């Protein structure tokens, strides 16, 4: 039938294309063939307009099998041909070994990371439910599309997918639509040696609708009914298992051997012989099977042309809604929303930037309603939730409503991570974060790096920053956290020293359209500075004292630069003069022009970094480095910086010191390099 | 009666506590009480010897709930008083906020971020198996002991236990027993709002044994009786469901508000008062709770006493093992044992660091029975596995015996990290080790830091170190990782260039005591360098090529030690004379004498470095850094290298710029500094 060569189609594009390259992963994309073919013809989507903001999305969670995606987008036309296919794991290509989202169109998100993509999913849902609830009015079913995600053992082994399926399976996402390829293979062989758990009682137990497909190499039929059978469930997100041989087809199917190389040639001729296809040729695409998947692509596109016109009504009808909406799709914030940002003078009282933050969100929440978030079960801990707001939960529990703006995470940072990075890739500009201890965030590393290398700016709310933290100790007491995620491209990691700066914290994460955010925010109250603002603190780096006659510059972030302050009258006293620079982000100084920079690290004198965490990346900023390279300690806070020599006087003798060790020396900017 | 009183006691000590130190948690304290009596009560251990390899092990992994172990450990007579408590909280004691192995007598491993001590128990546990495995013999049970786990909703929620609980069940450990504090609050208020799960029937899903306690509040028959009930289930792992209430007793019982903050006054005079206790007296502890505490004591180290007389008769009549063990129990490794390790000169071929940690692990393995380990589903890709070994698995699935030496941990990365702490937790000169690829390290870094905080000597053996990997892209490339564990303190970060390198790698990591080690190694061939040895690496940085005129130092490691003496000789070409230092540990070359140190880093010279990931860090050892600090590409790995530039040509160019840029200028050792 023109189905069987359809799915025939993909599994030998897959193939090929692994040959080609003479690496990658045939084995799980001959086996998910028949449910790629299925799944795609019961989605809704437009090769021509990858953003549509009504698709149904698709994620390949086991993104090693991404040679099946590929052919799946370019047996429908997306911008991807077979010309691509056949530069499948070669450098510069259009088709990665992993899917990325900013190189390959039609990859909503990136994955290859196991356990990502699944969790990725939920928050596409999370979003699609949220968006809905905000938009939809009767008549006018502006959202109402689905998430339909492939995952293997190896995401369900994965600790960060059991965060996220509990939570989707607690706030009852009926769109999401997962599929396991159950096929009893991993790299180390059976799953018998490692994997003996029962999935789908352990899915029940999460909530979740479960449709099983006993013979997923074959019975396309039932993995229809298996969608059709799910949609009708609206409150339990729903596991499909479906039960396939790995390499289906292979004479090595049913291997560790064909998940992860290629193929030998003399496999591949008779895989194409098997399904009627020429084993001297590659890369075949029968016209017939180009006709059938064009005409879907037809139907959905006047499926989308009907949505647009519905679009277009809804405006008529919600005149002020259907504005909001507009400007969301068109990647704006609305006019002036800055303005809403709280500014202070150095005469307003101390506060700690976790309260300025959670001032911050009450003002800007009303104001921007594509912003959204929670916190890892520390909501009166990091201060995340704007008084007055409704949780995002399913209104049948009583405990919130769909069109709520506050999420309860539970204590799952990781999975929280990954979901912002989902929420994110529905679009609709959402602006989403997510709270808990810095030292916490590391629970997430691997979702982090992904918003990194996907561009996604999603929030990281990381109160407690310091040993400032006090009692709880070591560890809880971030040392390493701001030196990996500093080191990791792609990551503004702002660590605010007052009231203005975390208003600028905020403005640039909430303006961020393709760079992640961690807010690094205080326990403990701190001054307002003398010297700080909004604009200033925008740059990322700034002067905050100028001293003409410097004999040294203390270059300082967060907690220290109030300490950095205090520590220039101490110098003061003993005949030193001493500047202060203001480092709120690393990142956004480094991009400033060469020249802001070196009015602010200029030539000429010697400048110390204070800062109470590794010394690891402050010598891009300075010739000598105050840090804390050892963990902390249990006890009140203001001890620890005592203990630690974290006061004026520690800071003065430091400082005191490098100016004598530079005596007779030529000092050139820490920015001047040989290359 | 005396264990009312008793439970009474350890509640008031425990709220005493946190009261004197006006910060902790009193509300699991206080609802877990009845259940830590109960499990004291049952377990074997010496107060004055927390040592004994046949002790029962008891892990509280809600770590904030730690006034309650400190109370029992001082009730029981461990090396901790009421003074103590008196300090909890307070810089400096025994007693601090989160319990620490290293300070606190009596707490096994590290706790506080949750879900990790579940974990550490499965791998004491694991440990267990193997140990009683590897010695028991008829008529001499050596080892028979169990690991008592608390854990409450917080450790539920997080990934990592659901991984370590799968393979737990998986691996059949039934002298685990693992008590979940059904309490239904957390920091956000109820479960109802992020955790509506059913736990029971997730933990039947992984094959564990359930036990019920409906009245954990008062029912410690019930509890005693779940244990027995639990030892009689010998190839499942048990949880006992305790179901109580948050800080019972308090006016505040049941909310979230008894968590995470001292009692009021008025509440503690009423408690007790309710329990027969003087209001005006804190730190109470009457002595017939310490006489019926006593007494269990004196009947454990009756047990013990006995032990050591069993351990005396197997020495006699098992005269080998009866060495080995006893070697063990010393904390020696074999007598010259490090005269396995692969010795390599520069005729042999270019082997894959990878490889060479197969051989050398294929070589020390037979000679040294306490090594033992696995990989995170990467076994034929990190090569962890020596040829002839047999798995670790319960005998009852065909697939292993619980002597065996090799782990299955399936996609697991987190939670391996986690038993890798608990294995070294369990004592007997455990030497473990866990395979994944570097990038995926990342996923554990909550337990990682864990190694270094806890100084557990684990070792991770980390494949797959950089762009060299090639195509699988830069979902999988390293570029921050080394830099996050180099800056967290106490972490050994190997990277070697060659196979003597690999063999000092391996030596520090099996003798270390104290240190965990990350082996940052190589999917790629590399040449056997001249000038190294296992003498000279096992400084952690050396001398590989003395240039007595040098114009430029190259310092580099791993792969880019290689690539730093293919400059060397372009170098030459064009006037310049270098030399090059290879640093496969900084931790340990750090550790060398000062006077060691600047001989391999002297001043007068500039210094460039070069490694192929983040230049973070490097200003220690260097002038000028050539580094990668964007992400990678998927394609064929000398390919991307060219394109970064990492290549003889382009090290070269950048060593003339740096020459260049240092002319006219003094240079001291990056090792200097001004304090
Ligand atoms: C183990 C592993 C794989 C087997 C999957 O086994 P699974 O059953 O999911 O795939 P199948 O055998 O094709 O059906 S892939 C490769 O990613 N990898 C390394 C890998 C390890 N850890 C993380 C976080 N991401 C990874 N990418
Ligand atoms: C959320 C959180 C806690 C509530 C536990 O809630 P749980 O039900 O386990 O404790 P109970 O309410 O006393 O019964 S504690 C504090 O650790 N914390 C912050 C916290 C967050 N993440 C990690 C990895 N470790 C932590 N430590
Ligand atoms: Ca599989
Ligand atoms: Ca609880």
């Amino acid at each position: 039938s023109v189905d069987q060569k359809a799915i025939s189609t993909i599994r030998l594009l897959a193939v090929d294309a692994v040959a080609a390259a003479n690496s990658g992963h045939p084995g799980a994309p001959l086996g998910l063939a028949p449910a790629a073919h299925a799944v795609f013809k019961k989605m809704r989507f437009n090769p021509k307009d990858t953003k549509w903001i009504n698709r149904d999305r698709f994620v390949l969670s086991n993104g090693h099998a991404c040679a099946l995606l590929y052919s799946m987008l370019v047996l429908y036309g997306y911008d991807l041909t077979v010309e691509d296919l056949k530069k499948f794991r070669q450098l510069g290509s259009k088709t990665p070994g992993h899917p990325e989202n900013t190189d390959v169109p039609g990859a909503e998100v990136t994955t290859g990371p196991l356990g990502q993509g699944i969790c990725n999913g939920v928050g596409i849902a999370l979003a699609q439910a949220q968006f809905a609830a905000t938009y939809n009015k009767p008549d006018f079913p502006i959202s109402d599309s689905y998430t339909y995600v492939f995952l293997g053992d190896g995401c369900l082994m994965e600790g960060v997918s059991s965060e996220a399926s509990s939570l989707a399976g607690h706030l009852q996402l009926g769109n999401l639509i997962a599929f396991w390829d159950d096929n009893k293979i991993s790299i180390d062989g059976s799953t018998e040696v490692a994997f003996t758990e029962d999935v789908i009682a352990r899915y029940k137990s999460y909530g979740w609708h479960i449709v099983e497909v006993s013979d997923a190499d074959t019975d396309i039929t039932a993995i229809a009914a298996a969608i059709d059978e799910a949609k009708k469930v609206t409150n339990k997100p729903t596991l499909v298992r479906l039960t396939t041989t790995i390499g289906f087809g292979s004479l090595a199917q049913g291997t560790h051997g064909v998940h992860g190389a290629p193929l030998k040639a003399d496999d591949i001729k008779q895989l194409k012989t098997k399904w009627g296809f020429n084993p001297e040729e590659s890369f075949a695409v029968p016209a017939e099977v180009t006709a059938s998947y064009n005409e879907h692509v037809a139907e959905n596109q006047k499926i989308q042309q009907q949505w647009n016109e519905l679009f277009a009504a809804y405006k008529q009808k919600y005149p002020e809604l259907g504005a909001e909406l507009q400007r969301r799709l068109d990647g704006k914030l609305p006019e002036n929303w800055d303005k809403a940002l709280p500014v202070y003078t150095p005469a307003d009282a101390a506060v700690a930037t976790r309260k300025l933050s959670e001032i911050v969100l009450s003002k800007i929440i009303p104001e921007v309603p594509e912003i959204i978030g929670g916190s890892a079960d520390l909501t009166p801990s990091n201060l995340t939730k704007a008084k007055g707001t409704v949780d995002f939960q399913p209104a049948a529990t009583g405990l919130g409503d769909y069109s709520g703006r506050y999420i309860r995470y539970g204590v799952r940072e990781h999975a929280m991570g990954a979901i912002m990075n989902g929420i994110a890739a529905f679009g609709a500009n959402y602006k989403n974060y997510g709270g808990t201890f810095l030292n916490f965030v590391s629970y997430a590393a691997g979702a982090v790096r992904l918003s990194a290398l996907s561009e996604f700016p999603i929030t990281w709310v990381a109160t407690h920053d310091s040993i400032g933290l006090g009692e709880d100790g070591p560890t809880h007491q971030p040392i390493e956290t701001l030196a990996h995620f500093r080191a990791t491209p792609n990551i503004s990691v702002w660590r605010p020293a007052d009231g203005n700066e975390t208003s600028a914290a905020y403005k640039s994460a909430i303006e961020s359209t393709h760079t992640p955010h961690i807010l690094a925010l205080t326990r403990q109250n701190l001054p307002q500075l003398e010297g700080s603002s909004i604009e200033k603190a925008s740059k990322g780096g700034y002067t905050l004292v100028q001293q003409d006659k410097a004999d040294i510059i203390i270059v300082a972030t967060g907690s220290e630069v109030s300490l950095a302050v205090d520590a220039l009258k101490v110098l003061e006293g003993q005949g030193i003069k001493a500047g202060v620079v203001s480092l709120p982000d690393q990142l956004t100084f480094d991009k400033q022009s060469e020249e802001y920079k070196l009015s602010v690290l200029p030539d000429g004198v010697p400048i110390l970094s204070v800062e109470v965490m590794s010394t690891f990346g402050w010598s891009k900023y300075s010739h000598q480095q105050f840090g804390l390279n050892r963990f902390g300690a249990s006890g009140k806070a203001p001890e620890i910086f005592k203990l630690f020599e974290f006061t004026p006087e520690g800071v003065a003798e430091r400082a005191a010191k490098t100016v004598a060790f530079y005596k007779g020396k030529d000092v050139v900017s820490p920015l001047r390099s040989a290359f």
